[PDB]
């Protein structure tokens, strides 16, 4: 749900 998340999957 974090936008902070979003960047690990990158």
């Amino acid at each position: 749900q974090n936008p902070n998340r979003f960047i690990g999957l990158m």
